[PDB]
């Protein structure tokens, strides 16, 4: 990762998985440059430019044989990123030197590489998000019936289930999964367009034949594995593309942050905890992996303003005031999302529920929500008011003298509630207060979640 | 008055900027009508599932949907400090009263109203957006072959065409149209969910009947005009929907700002101007005032995206009420702003002024510096020499540059070539070698293909 | 009119005084006010302006015809020239001398600076009054022990007043910031179309000193200590960044406080004056305040040269909204701070249910002094903790670590004063003393200039 | 290598962009040095306060600040899960004599949180002279070009003439406000000191046997040694996260200014009026350095939402959900800012001005702005106002058509000069269109601004 004598990005050197790091590495970047020049030359041969099979063979064998030292020093001399690599690749491919980058300009390698990078980055996030959704869905099913105190205003609300509450987190990740897939499939190749998008150099190279330029653009698009290319660009693809991508990651950021806020709140209530590793026979447990996910999700929300501002200040066919900003924020958003999903998969595998803790809290709150079922079970005016005064004193005891709720007791002795004694244990059954929470979990998993997850069954 | 008094603050978004249609969809009249419209649909679905509601009770609601007493509603809200219940009383006062809102909570009306408002607001933006695109398309077709100086780094570069440049704007607006359409299509109804989304109150109402509660959830969803309803909600629909909606407006703001920034730059170059207003010739100096307003307003949209993002991130459990005030402001203001922008942008597109002679004058100044490759190629074809020509053209290029920079004169490079003996085997070809049209690449063909494949197919559903 | 949209901030949220500051009555009245000051200064410096013309203007500052002015703008397509003419119509004798030598931003930008300053002046007392009522609560509850929270997890005891000082300290930092931006706000003055004072220079036929003088006079009349030396058409949009930055910071502070109050309401240790609806309202609007900061940031980044008019419509929206939003928050925070209710028994319970686990060191250092070993006590205390933790977590019961230590024969010398070893006040450190010190050295001096009168 | 292998992502801020000094400030070698330097200060102060620390232990501690075993600490961190105790052990290992008195009575954030504040302040100290240095270069330029008339620009349309030096003062003023805000925030930065787990100083009070006086003066001593004038009286576990908001707010604002300057330079580059420095070894020159600054400034403006959101959701005495966000955003903000200023210093050094392209654009626009001047000269010679205004009006329409509908030069002056009606002012015409008389007070505004504001603001930094 490098020396401690200098600053190191905590995302690469500490947080993110090596795979995502490699996608944004200089090796991947410059390999892809060489790959693009190969596809270019191959297509140009087919279209009748003087390129031999020996020159193609030379380029194919030397895609990974990159001299970084020599390339960086040639940049210093030629003050050009692309020209330096054209020359370097030429030195290790002496037969091909005269045909590399023929007709093209800088953005053929620069911009198309970012597109290939963008796509590859989404492709690694997809199964990670799919794997989180699946494990939460496992958990959702097991705890689909378990009654838990609902919360609105973070206050005692009617009963829900742990499996129901989990399905709220799952659905947000599902909207995100659908969004990531939609953006990945819509990405288009820039292809060959020239300095200003007019294909003027390539038109001159193919001595004025429009049809040949059209074919060239089709051929590299397909070699690159892209279904579609832009008809219209300036020098580069429209920077709107980066907004579309980072908007969805920002949206994922906000969903994750919400999931982790919930878990941190439940971990205070002792109702649920993060998984442990290295475990066996501490009381105090910090939800550190959830606090980490929040911290990083935040940064993922912040980054969306960068591509927005960039897109707004692009003058005409392009200005280079996007270049540096894009080298930073694109990498960060993906490495940030990658980390979040790796850490979120850990949290989701074995979430620890504490049933008796959840049952205790419910018992403290249920007699204040069961009052209506007591009245509609007596066969109204003197039963709405005579139970109310008992609630007055029981609510006065809980707040003014912090402790247990004894409303059950106050009814269990009063003469007025004579017949309703025989049916109190059934009237205070927690599951009868949970509504369709169980039915809803089931139907959600079968109609929405399972159809979505199936294309990912190979890797779990 | 018909809006507000001068002695109080009035948002200029409502008073000075947006159209009456978009302003209506966010008004309290439309909001409280929609509340009554939801209560009506519920009662209809409730009766059709065998609940004790009379066909007379229904028609008293069906007739009194518009009849809203605004002073009584505000006083019962002064009494109970609860807006939904206050409107329940007021509707029952003019009606029936005992069957209003039965089994439902506040968010049956306060949350399904938002989704109807969002859907209708998107309905207002769509045809306005297609209209702009349509106008620019015609401008792009008309100007498809008019050579213009290309700009990278905002320095002169390979020529393009006005039509081609306009397609860059069109493309961005077409992606916005597609995103607005998708997000409107993907919008789902909350339906009947109860206080925490468990539907407990409606299960009680239908006496434990699971199938019946779901039958109600389907009935009110179709009545509201939605293809699909959420299975999973807390008290409200997920605040993620607000993010998808304002994300696409934010992106649209980005597009517009860029389009309008280009226009202001073109205006300075005097190559393009905004349409003429009337008088009773036109003035020499003209500020791109309408473009600057669009830029100003677009900026607001890009900013608003952070509101729904932060909101969604800190929603604890089934629901917290720290979304309420923030949503009252940012939802309406996003749409009101977008609406203003589209109205203004359409106005700009109707008769953009082009000045062909100014475009030509800038081209004649810059082109010779970009055309030396074509001069060398033409020499070699008639017995010339590459390195001899380069060095005997690099020197005249540096002389011409000096007059333009150090002296601030007109570019004389062509004139320096038109007399120089070394370039005698080329003099009959100089004007043809500097034909702007032969420098525009495939620009005009790109316009034609793009319009035929990607613009008219999208505009087809909006012909009227 | 319910048949049209109304800004919730404007209608049914913010104070009538703040709404008035951003009203058009106040705006156009200030325009007229600034024209009079310009006329007054110009007479002094020797232009043909008569006292009659000046009295005509001083009488008609509030006499504004919004119908006429609005109709004349449609015809002239100029907001300032529309109001020059309207003012000239109700002051026929003044007509020719209004706005003499001036440009549009003389009224446009100096009005926005007058508005900003006056809007800050309304924010300062309200904030001070909030800080003052939290300081009383802080003093009242300085000694009351409460459970400290790190990671939202039980942590070393603090006091209620000490926790309140965390909130106070954030608000005080905002108070100093609002005051520093207010006091160091500068006047645009008279600058001309591009900032070069060219027309004023020609109006006084070349007299440089007369232009400086005119600039000084209007600046003093408007109640500012300094004018900008350098401007384009307008004052730098960096000023709007600095103002909205401090309000955004205040937003973040407020949001933190109201989130803390919302969690305590869940813990039933504290309640709002009679669902923490007001704190949710506060959080929701604090959030919108934080959002706004990107507007002037984006604006100032893309101003080309002496002025571009892409700031105009965005400023009309973000400026007023930030102050109306700020205002609303402070009015609501004042109502929360007026009736905060702590429930001491609920707090006492939670402590007793969590203190035993944190008190493990004090029992050891009472045992080691009694003869026992640090090895032979840490081992025995851990097995009894393992037993207590099961009852709480696996059985959802009461923390009986206090009971279990009384039945174990090992801790026999320790029995005599377990009341003292688990006395919550001994676990609070310097909390109360930290409160008294902070209030007297930092808070009270800051509130000293206010509270008057 | 040391700047990372090409097989992994390497931040372009640390490797490619920022200066070495700023990179070292956020390096782990600086972080762990300071951690250890803070333990020394803690030990020295405690010994003075009567605790059992030997001067043998102080000297052993003082010698082993530089030599850090990173391999040991990382593996100890794996074994412990505590980053501080990992370095408490690794320090206690190489300093065996003083193993019992390292981190005595202290909490994790004594080193974590105070280090953050020390870095913040050293980073600000690197930025300030760099900012001053830039302002100073532009000042020189703005004095030199103080009387060079140039076309004013409102709406990006021709307007009343300013001077090149006056326009530069517009840029300088934004950077001077940035300088003022940076210094203030640097000086108003408070030390976290010794506060314990939740800010109550409980463990320190315990070790000083209930003595408040000794707690308070330990806080003051270590603050003094760290170089701070003032400590917080009130903290949770850490210093309030409102501090990070103040710091990144002023950087975002600097970013905003730098973006405006560089946008202006980019536009002037197109107009061929002004260019970025040569440093040669052509005709078309892209302003690549101004574009770099703009790109980097934009990111700086974006970062402000990090600390804002962070502060807004800090529950009670502290939550760890700020940790990861702060490591990225703070470091990145100072790396970017430093890079921007480095590039800005380079731009200021040898900015190229083209006086004859400036003169050309004036001659094209000025005649339209000089109409009232001409009518006044005509009336002064006993002429008719209404006839003169109508003549100018018609000649102005003809000349505008040539410019817009024919793409010609402005020929308004030549039309006036060949018209016999204008005979009374024909001799006055060169003088009437002297651009210098159209600049207002621009040349004096520069001198006043530089004397009264700039140089007094620069004096501490010379």
């Amino acid at each position: 990762h490098g020396s401690p004598d200098s600053y190191r990005s905590p995302l690469a050197s500490r947080y993110a998985s090596p795979e995502m790091c490699f996608v944004f590495s200089d090796r991947y970047k410059f390999r892809t440059w060489r790959q693009l020049w190969l596809w270019l030359a191959e297509a140009e041969q087919t279209l009748g430019l003087p390129i031999t099979d020996e020159q193609i063979r030379e380029m194919k064998s030397n895609l990974e044989n990159i001299d970084f030292k020599m390339a960086a020093e040639e940049e210093k001399r030629l003050r050009h990123d692309v020209m330096a690599h054209v020359h370097t690749f030429g030195h290790c491919c002496p037969k091909a030197a005269g045909i590399i980058h023929l007709g093209a300009t800088s953005c053929y390698v620069g911009d198309n590489t970012d597109l290939i990078i963008l796509r590859n980055a989404l492709d690694l996030l997809l199964p990670k998000l799919a794997r989180v959704i699946s494990r939460l869905a496992d958990f959702a099913k097991e705890r689909a019936s378990l009654p838990t105190l609902g919360f609105t205003h973070f206050q005692p609300a009617q009963l829900t289930t742990v499996g129901k509450r989990c399905c709220l987190w799952i659905q947000d990740l599902c909207m995100d999964l659908q969004n990531l897939k939609r953006v990945r499939d819509d990405l288009r190749f820039r292809g060959v367009k020239g300095t200003t998008g007019t294909q003027a150099s390539f038109l001159q190279l193919f001595e004025g034949d429009d049809h040949k330029v059209e074919q060239l653009d089709k051929m590299v698009t397909e070699k690159a594995g892209f279904k579609r290319a832009f008809i219209i660009t300036g020098q580069t693809y429209t920077r709107k593309v980066d907004i579309e991508v980072l908007s969805v990651l920002a949206s994922l950021g906000a969903s994750v942050h919400k999931i982790c806020t919930d878990i941190r709140l439940l971990a205070n209530l002792k109702e649920m905890e993060e998984p442990f590793e290295k475990q066996q026979i501490p009381y105090k447990r910090n939800p550190m992996r959830s606090e980490c996910c929040c911290s990083l999700a935040r940064h993922l929300m912040t980054l969306v303003m960068d591509p927005l501002q960039t897109a707004s200040v692009q003058w005409f066919e392009r200005t280079l005031d996007d270049s540096a900003n894009r080298r930073i924020c694109l990498a960060e958003a993906f490495l940030t999302a990658d980390t979040i999903l790796n850490t979120l998969q850990n949290i989701s595998e074995g979430l620890v529920v504490y049933p008796k803790v959840i049952e205790r809290r419910i018992r403290q709150e249920l007699p204040f929500m069961a009052t209506e079922n007591i009245i509609m079970a007596m066969v109204r005016q003197d039963c709405h008011e005579k139970i109310r005064v008992l609630s007055q004193q029981a609510a006065s005891v809980v707040k003014q003298e912090g402790g247990d709720n004894d409303l059950i007791e106050r009814i269990q002795v009063d003469a007025y509630f004579s017949p309703i004694h025989s049916q109190l244990d059934h009237l205070l059954d927690p599951s009868s207060f949970t509504g369709r929470a169980s039915q809803q979990v089931q139907r959600f998993l079968e109609e929405e979640v399972y159809p979505l997850l199936k294309p990912y069954e190979s890797v779990m």
